[PDB]
């Protein structure tokens, strides 16, 4: 009964308070910098349902992210096609996302696995306050496709519970943030689940927020409709962080508002 | 016109609400304190705030050098204690800012890339700076706190976002605000733009239990409005000195 909607309200404070920029090469923002989205997880898992997102695609690329993979292969065939842009010919991107998480290169042998690393300081130590991971990596950018937007979240527990906070340096917030909300939200369900622990918040914390002129009237029409409850997540514990699979991964009772 | 007080209002807003745990705390994650720099210098006016040492410890990291000794001989200690012998902390903060190394031998200047995109590409969104080299923090003192920022510009103004992980409440974070409010001042003087927002967002923000008192009376008092920073315009980044840097119409409650 009035479901909460903190993403609708960021992207409507945008449309009403942004910036405009023009190039003019035709992509044209409105946008806001500095600013937060934080999310009761157990108040409901955060797929938008104001409009539906593709939980499937969500799903597969962490899964992604979690194998360290850099090559675009395992997506192509799980028909995800987020990626194909970026790829080279070999559909390689280099040292993206995942590559850091799992192994950011020390000089000399050469690999912190920041995953396994910050889940055993959930375990050992909850109340650390540098339970970091992040894929900004100064030295390996030069590599990459493209740098990353999401680029580092932290660990936090208090009475029991994980909460996360995502920094996000650039949002698209029509056609990215939704996505990348649902997939650091069930991140958290991941670490929170091999950890023993329960669900706290996700706290989205965004550096250049715009939405881009093109998208002007899909944002007015979404914002114009009631929320409706959020689903449910159903998460069926693998063995470890890195043996998910989409089996393991439904979500229940999502009752998205149609397209577009 | 009332004077704002994000940083007290979340200080508040932790001592009420935050959750205590066992030199024990009581903490939020996740918060955020945002600063309009065009309406005053965010000097706290609730409690006398040491600036000379804000300034110092600021020109210090964007020399590079992470030799205390430069700290020591302009009066400010609060490093002496994870020095080595030889006054040595490994490559914390400005060894990252001005050389995040490479694995060829070669390093990274971020502060002068940085500054490079804010003239030349000013909408960037990657304008980013970080010093959580995670492959370096074996070697630190100490992991960086105030870990990475992003700087934007719009309508001719310059913003900056900082994000710290872990944040003493009562008393780290007044230095840690002045402290990029000013660099964010620098940045803009330097690339010839006008200021925009300083927007501190915190992980683990904390009021110790030893500060309880401290913190209740900081709480009690009326807010004057916030001092203007006179900055000298340096030659660089790199060439800013105390000379350069001064508060005026600063009329802060008393030392806590």
């Amino acid at each position: 009964m009035t479901v909460p909607t903190p993403y609708e309200d960021l992207l409507r404070k945008i449309a009403e308070e942004g910036s405009h920029k023009d190039d003019r090469t035709g992509t044209g923002t409105t946008s806001l910098f500095g600013q937060q989205i934080r999310f009761d997880l157990n108040e409901g898992f955060p797929l938008l349902t104001t409009k539906k997102v593709h939980f499937h695609s969500v799903v597969g690329e962490l899964l992604w992210f979690l194998q360290g993979d850099s090559n675009v292969k395992w997506l192509q065939d799980n028909n995800i096609r987020i990626w194909n842009e970026w790829a080279d010919e070999d559909g390689e991107l280099g040292p993206v996302y995942g590559v850091q998480w799992r192994s950011w290169p020390t000089p000399d042998g050469r690999h912190i696995d920041q995953i396994s690393g910050a889940l055993e300081t959930l375990r050992n130590n909850p109340d650390s306050r540098r339970n970091i991971v992040s894929a900004w990596n100064v030295s390996e950018l030069e590599n990459m496709a493209l740098p990353p937007c999401h680029l580092l979240f932290q660990l936090y527990v208090a009475d029991g519970k994980l909460s996360c906070q995502l920094y996000q340096r650039s949002a698209d917030m029509f056609l990215g943030v939704p996505f990348n909300i649902a997939s650091y939200a069930l991140l958290t369900h991941m670490f929170a689940q091999q950890a023993g622990l329960e669900v706290g918040e996700f706290i989205w914390t965004g550096g250049d927020c715009h939405i881009y002129d093109n998208h002007k009237e899909q944002v007015a029409e979404q914002l114009s409709r009631e929320a409706r409850p959020y689903p449910t997540l159903e998460l069926n514990k693998a063995a470890s962080m890195f043996e998910y699979s989409f089996d393991d991964i439904t979500v229940s009772g999502y009752d998205p508002h149609p397209l577009i």
